[PDB]
């Protein structure tokens, strides 16, 4: 899963990150989506792989316009990455962090310098942070919602109770955001959007992906 040498220092990470071209990042989240696809698929009911694919992309640009050195929060919200994946999606992380041992099909990596900041390692944990939530969802939503309250726990770190101005400010956000990549054939070259682009159709945002 490690994009950068082991051993790459903290400074290095960060700023190999940053110049990382939109492509490329695209290709680090295609890779993971191919490695965990059947996870991914249990749990979302996602129509195929490249809608998956589309998601993420859609995370991504929601998360960190495809900047891949992005860094934000403090503890248990401090993240780090395209995805923004947060310190609870790590095994050891803190004792205060609820704990992630709802999928059993992706590794857990220690929380360490390296695999918080190594954008493969990021990438490969915030797949696996939103399919702890979107598991949770599960239990009690079905289709769709699966993934837009998989989302908000995320986000939020709770699946549901958010005012519903963010589910559709951040989660329907995320939905529209991936479908302008499947929709205007930006699924490998370095073309991004970004929240409150007026291009981006918002109609029916979900639809694409069952
Ligand atoms: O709160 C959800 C996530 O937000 C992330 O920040 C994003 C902002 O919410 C989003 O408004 C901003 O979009 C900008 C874009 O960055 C800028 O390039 C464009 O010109 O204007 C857009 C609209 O203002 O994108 C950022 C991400 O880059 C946080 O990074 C994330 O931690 C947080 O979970
Ligand atoms: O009361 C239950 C436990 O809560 C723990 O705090 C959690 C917060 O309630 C929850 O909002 C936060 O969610 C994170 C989320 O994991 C992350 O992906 C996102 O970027 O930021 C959210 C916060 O904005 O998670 C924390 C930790 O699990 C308390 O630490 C715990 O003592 C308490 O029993
Ligand atoms: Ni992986």
């Amino acid at each position: 899963d490690g994009y950068f040498p082991p051993g790459t220092s903290k400074h290095e990470l960060i700023a190999r990150a940053s110049s990382l071209k939109v492509s490329e990042v695209k290709a680090i989240i295609k890779k993971q989506v191919d490695e965990h696809w059947d996870v991914i698929r249990d749990v979302c009911g996602f129509k195929n792989k490249e809608v998956a694919y589309a998601f993420f992309f859609g995370m991504a640009t929601r998360e960190s316009t495809f900047r891949a050195a992005t860094e934000t929060g403090s503890g248990a919200s401090h993240a780090f990455g395209p995805l923004q994946t947060a310190e609870t999606a790590y095994a050891n992380a803190n004792p205060n962090y609820m704990p992630e041992h709802n999928v059993p099909e992706m590794h857990q990596y220690d929380f360490t310098e390296y695999n918080f900041y190594d954008v493969g390692i990021s990438v490969h944990m915030g797949i696996r942070h939103f399919l702890h939530f979107a598991r949770l969802a599960k239990e009690k939503y079905s289709g769709r919602d699966i993934a837009r309250h998989g989302l908000m726990g995320y986000n939020t770190g709770w699946i549901d109770g958010a005012d519903e101005s963010w589910i559709v400010r951040y989660a329907d956000e995320t939905a529209a955001l991936g479908a302008w990549y499947l929709r205007n054939n930006h699924m490998s070259d370095d073309e991004f959007t970004w929240d409150t682009d007026p291009r981006v159709d918002r109609s029916n945002p979900w639809e694409i992906y069952y």
